[PDB]
């Protein structure tokens, strides 16, 4: 069995794995876990060891994988090595470098897919999975980052008529920044941003979808009247994603306000993204940043 890597995505939460998933971790020979590329992980090593036999699984840190990737491509002995990854090792992690270097260096690979709650947190929303666009990722105040770079891309969003998914930051304990904290760096890097590229800021005005993916589907999906409120909200703790939408569909209003528990017609700013559009229309948003 020559050098052969799995990069497997566990799922998000226990009874959320796939029986082929389960099945190459059991018959890997060796099986790295790591739990840093996502916030309250911590359930990952217990359940892989379950499926593995308590005698093959092994913590896998950041500087592991990223700068002792080297190591991993275990092109020493032949053997299977499993990577996992809670969620899927393709969607918001730099796994896919790993799965290069082993492919240029020999290594077979085979990518495991697994539930990403990235996914499952849009699907919650029940907005258009053809409207999703780019997907950007809010910094902690630990990264010393006025995300300017973060806003424009939610603006060319928007000016594709797309719907953003912002992910939130997680630190060193794994802990996932707050709505509140990463919504209210992002409206500083508005200002700043909008102050240079010479339009009125408009990301505070704009609606918002607060949304944590759950077990047995169990989500929440949260409507925020503008990002703005949800700035200064201090929300229940969780795992979440944000969505902020371009202008909703007809239908789309009537789906995410069924999903989030709200009655039409849902209330926000009603000039916000016809001036985003105006901007959209001068160029604006174009320079880059």
């Amino acid at each position: 069995e020559a050098v052969t890597l799995l990069l497997v995505g566990w799922g998000y939460a226990p009874g959320m794995q796939t029986l082929e998933a389960l099945d190459a971790v059991r018959r890997a020979d060796v099986v790295y876990v790591e739990s840093y590329t996502m916030p309250g992980s911590s359930w990952l090593y217990k359940s892989v060891v379950e499926a593995a036999g308590e005698a093959r699984v092994v913590e896998a840190s950041r500087r592991d994988l990223e700068e002792r990737s080297r190591e991993i491509v275990s092109r020493a002995l032949d053997a299977v090595v499993a990577v996992v990854t809670a969620g899927d090792p393709m969607v918001a992690t730099t796994h896919s470098s790993l799965a290069a270097e082993a492919l240029e260096a020999g290594v077979a690979v085979r990518y495991i897919p697994g539930v990403s709650g990235v996914q499952a947190a849009r699907g919650a929303t029940m907005l258009s999975f053809y409207r999703f666009g780019g997907t950007v990722t809010l910094p902690g105040p630990w990264r010393g980052v006025t995300p300017i770079s973060v806003a424009r891309r939610i603006y060319l969003n928007l000016c594709a008529g797309l719907h953003t998914t912002a992910l939130l930051d997680v630190d060193e304990r794994g802990v996932q920044l707050s709505p509140g904290q990463g919504v209210s760096l992002l409206l500083e890097a508005d200002r700043e941003y909008a102050r240079e590229a010479g339009a009125p800021a408009l990301l505070a005005r704009l609606p918002s979808v607060l949304v944590e993916a759950g077990a047995g589907g169990g989500h929440r999906v949260l409507y925020w009247s503008s990002l703005e409120r949800l700035s200064t909200a201090d929300v229940e703790g969780g795992v979440y994603s944000i969505v902020i939408p371009a202008r909703l569909s007809g239908v789309e209003e009537w789906l995410l306000a069924a999903a989030s528990g709200q009655r039409r017609p849902l209330e926000y700013d009603r000039s916000v993204y016809e001036t985003v559009e105006e901007n959209c229309k001068k160029g604006v948003y174009m320079e880059p940043v």
